[PDB]
């Protein structure tokens, strides 16, 4: 309709347009009409009813700091250990030219015309944490390492870390390995037939991991196995910063040991200094962690929640309410999620780090110890719909690591992570295999060679081992008996949704979705912590929760956890076909080549990106509530999201064997793979027509590669139409239960260039719509298309009319 306005963004500003292509006026600038600073950048926007409108700003300027140790009590109140730091934010001024810097939420009210009256802004604070002189998060964040981030650069040996050593070594010891079978009953691995398999991966070499107060280097290895430091801060700052210095410089240099992806990081939420729109090192972890941690948000009824980027893992997340000037973040280390079953919250918990009555160590930091739950999420997206929010996120891999000073130890200088994928003597349907023991405690799969035919998954799992098939298989965390008292298990979080990095088949079989069984009725084996996908309906009474998690200074409630039980964990790894090695001795992580076409130097990691919620337009039954379902892109694929909308929660059926039914994931074709994922600038979906569109500009890539030259295709659009496929709930009368899970189907309809840059998209109408492009001076050039089921084409005639 005419009276309707689309509103368009160009950085800051967001200028408003008629259905005739044409803006209303200039536009609005948010961080001028907010009375905000220059260096303050628009990243989302939400339009609110017709009256309203919400927007998320942040600061690269911002400086926020962590203190660790030297302290005593007396004088010392409920004070935060987390802060923003003023000192080194005027310290970063230092640019261009003058003349905290919090992110904020920002509200605004419709004026006549097309036209915004600035309302209220509110301060998006940090997550609340006790500071010191089992309730302590803070020795989490003392001893906690976070990777840097993985660029659309970073090549599959570059993520490919050496492997650790066996869990026979580790227990018994080196020597005596030889009595795994005749001892392990005693030892708490009864019936386990791994004693070869690899507990994790060594970080005395490779990607460089940083704690909350140092800072990630620019200069990331090509093959972590040869090059890198990783967690050996000193081992950089002294020699191999100099190293990765002179091989790898920055426009303004062999590019054999290391990469330079300063222009990949800042095109992710990165603060890169020197390198903005307004040599040295980057700002602390901590400061990066807040930059990347506002990226997203929703409105519901009075409150805004605000979450991480897609990329880089988000520790906490924001729930405000209206009236609030400020809001403390909430940890997700801190809100106890529903990962489907108890078995499948277990994997996850029981992978975070050490934990027994025997140990009461101030150097066992681990969340497990400190009885807390999943800290990371790759937040995928979110959305609201019929009063409940709604999000998706792929699961950063929060592992554990040996702080210990004895260099003798097996376990020195390694991060605790074995494959948790279901063993091929497990039981039939979903429920029977998410649920299979296969390494729930400790490491069990590995290189098992049945005569020629080899197999990386266990081949005795579950409850069918020894002789009779009735004895247990036993799995335990690999910390040895006598050494558990004394054991210095910290926390470890990456930046992928990996738990292993280890560089080996059995990882990748893990990542590629390799893992299958020998039954004629072959079903894909699943890992309960590599590739997870978490997806769930929050209600505001359970956002509530959120918020007075984060408003709680400490006192008794320093344990208490958020409860989200509408939520469900999915295996959703990447194809197979997306690396050149498996196309449609053995081989690792560092031996697997890259076909991967979706910008993506690496067919090892997985990506969920975009989220978007819609009400199906179809007409429902006599009395039913309409249906709803959310949509997300990963790679290789579509996945749609269905919920129950007489309940407002996660759709199941009656069959637990039964695939569930509030998971579906449909791949797409060869066209859609060649779309770059990073590359989305938009999500729109249209309730009258039940489509989903996808607008993915080719500007959003980086200036330089990691090799540093410059990149190709930067100019131009690609659009992706998202429909609704197969048999929907309450579809007729007698549709009850449902034993296919309704999916999605994903197709690059026919609006794409690569010789313009976008504005934006007007949808017209369910059969026009139109394509403002950029460029030269004036801006303005718009190109009407048709369509058929979906299929889009320019007609030559509309757009000759308008220009
Ligand atoms: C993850 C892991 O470490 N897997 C092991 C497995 C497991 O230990 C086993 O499945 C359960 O205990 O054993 C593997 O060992 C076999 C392998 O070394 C082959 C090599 O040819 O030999 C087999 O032994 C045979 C062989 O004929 C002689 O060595 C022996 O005198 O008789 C045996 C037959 O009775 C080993 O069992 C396996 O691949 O199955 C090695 C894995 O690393």
């Amino acid at each position: 309709s005419l009276a309707n306005t689309y509103l368009l963004q160009d950085h800051n500003t967001l200028t408003p347009y008629t259905p005739f292509t044409t803006p209303l006026n200039g536009g609005l600038d948010v961080v001028r009409a907010a009375h905000l600073h220059p260096s303050y950048e628009l990243v989302d926007w939400k339009r609110v009813g017709d009256t309203k409108l919400v927007a998320l700003v942040r600061s690269a300027l911002v400086r926020v700091k962590f203190q660790d140790t030297t302290s005593s009590d007396q004088s010392n109140t409920n004070q935060n250990a987390l802060s923003f730091d003023t000192q080194e934010s005027q310290k970063a001024l230092n640019g261009s030219q003058s003349g905290d810097f919090a992110s904020y939420v920002l509200i605004f009210k419709a004026a006549p015309r097309a036209t915004w009256v600035f309302e209220r802004k509110i301060k998006l604070a940090l997550p609340y944490v006790k500071q010191e002189s089992k309730g302590s998060l803070y020795k989490t964040l003392q001893d906690l390492l976070v990777e840097q981030p993985v660029t659309p650069y970073t090549p599959n040996a570059g993520l490919a870390r050496v492997n650790g050593v066996a869990q026979d070594t580790v227990h018994f010891g080196s020597g005596q390995e030889s009595s795994w079978n005749s001892q392990r009953s005693q030892k708490g691995l009864k019936n386990n037939p791994g004693p070869k398999a690899v507990t994790g991966f060594k970080l005395d070499k490779g990607r460089a991991y940083r704690k909350l107060n140092e800072s990630w280097p620019v200069y990331e290895p090509l093959d972590s196995t040869k090059e890198g430091k990783g967690k050996d801060e000193s081992s950089w700052k002294n020699s191999e910063k100099t190293t990765a210095e002179n091989d790898a410089p920055l426009v303004g240099a062999t590019f054999s040991k290391y990469l330079n992806t300063a222009q990949a990081l800042h095109q992710m939420g990165v603060i890169v200094p020197g390198l903005e729109k307004w040599t040295d090192a980057l700002p602390n972890v901590i400061t990066q962690l807040y930059h990347t941690s506002t990226a997203q948000l929703a409105y519901l009824n009075g409150q805004i929640v605000v979450m991480g980027s897609d990329r880089v893992p988000s520790l906490w997340y924001w729930v405000v309410g209206e009236d609030q000037e400020s809001g403390k973040a909430t940890w997700w280390a801190k809100t106890e999620l529903n990962w489907g079953t108890d078995k499948q919250k277990q994997f996850v918990e029981n992978q975070l780090g050490f934990k027994d009555d025997s140990n009461s160590d101030s150097k066992n930091s681990n969340l497990k110890a400190q009885g807390l739950t999943q800290p990371a999420y790759l937040i995928a997206g979110l959305d609201v719909v019929a009063d409940h929010l709604v999000f998706a996120a792929f699961k950063a891999g929060a592992v554990g690591y040996d702080m210990t000073t004895d260099s003798s130890a097996s376990t020195y200088n390694q991060a605790l992570a074995w494959s948790t994928t279901a063993g091929l003597d497990s039981d039939g349907g979903y429920k029977a295999l998410v649920e299979n023991t296969a390494g729930l405690n400790g490491p069990i799969n590995g290189l098992f060679t049945l005569l020629d035919t080899f197999a990386y998954v266990t081949p005795v799992s579950g409850m069918k081992g020894g002789s009779q098939n009735n004895e247990e298989v036993q799995t335990t965390y690999p910390v040895k008996s006598d050494q558990k008292a004394t054991a210095k298990i910290a926390s470890l979080i990456n930046a992928s949704p990996l738990n292993s990095y280890g560089d080996d088949g059995v990882t990748v079989f893990d990542a590629l979705g390799l893992n299958f069984n020998f039954k004629l009725n072959e079903e894909r084996l699943p890992s309960r912590t590599d590739q997870l996908l978490v997806y769930g309906i929050v209600n505001e009474s359970e956002l509530k929760s959120a918020r007075e998690n984060a408003q709680s200074t400490s006192d008794d409630n320093s344990n208490t956890k958020v409860k989200w039980t509408n939520t469900a964990s999915h295996y959703l790894p990447v194809p197979y076909y997306y690396s050149a090695n498996f196309p449609e001795n053995g081989v690792k992580i560092s031996t697997l080549e890259s076909q991967a076409t979706d910008g993506f130097a690496n067919s090892l990691l997985n990506f969920g990106t975009g989220l978007k919620a819609g009400v199906d337009p179809a007409p429902v039954a006599r009395g039913h509530k309409p249906n709803y379902s959310a949509v997300l892109l990963v790679r290789g694929g579509v996945v749609r999201l269905n919920f129950n909308p007489d309940t407002d929660k996660l759709l199941d059926s009656t069959d637990k064997n039964s695939e569930p039914i509030s998971f579906s994931y449909t791949p797409f074709g060869s066209a859609e793979s060649a779309v770059d994922l990073t590359t989305l600038k938009d999500v729109t979906y249209i309730a009258e027509s039940g489509l989903w569109f996808y607008t993915f500009d080719n500007g959003e890539k980086p200036t330089y590669d990691g090799k540093q030259q410059q990149v190709k295709n930067r100019k131009g659009y690609a659009v992706i139409t998202v429909s609704r496929t197969g048999i929907e709930f309450n579809e007729d009368a007698n549709t009850t239960t449902l034993s296919q899970a309704p999916a999605a189907l994903a197709v690059q309809n026919g609006i794409a260039s690569s010789q313009d840059d976008l504005t934006g998209i007007l949808p017209l109408s369910d059969e026009f719509s139109a394509v403002i492009t950029k460029d030269q001076t004036w801006t303005g050039k718009v190109d009407i298309y048709k369509n058929t089921n979906g299929l889009f084409e320019k007609d030559d005639q509309l757009s000759e009319n308008v220009k």
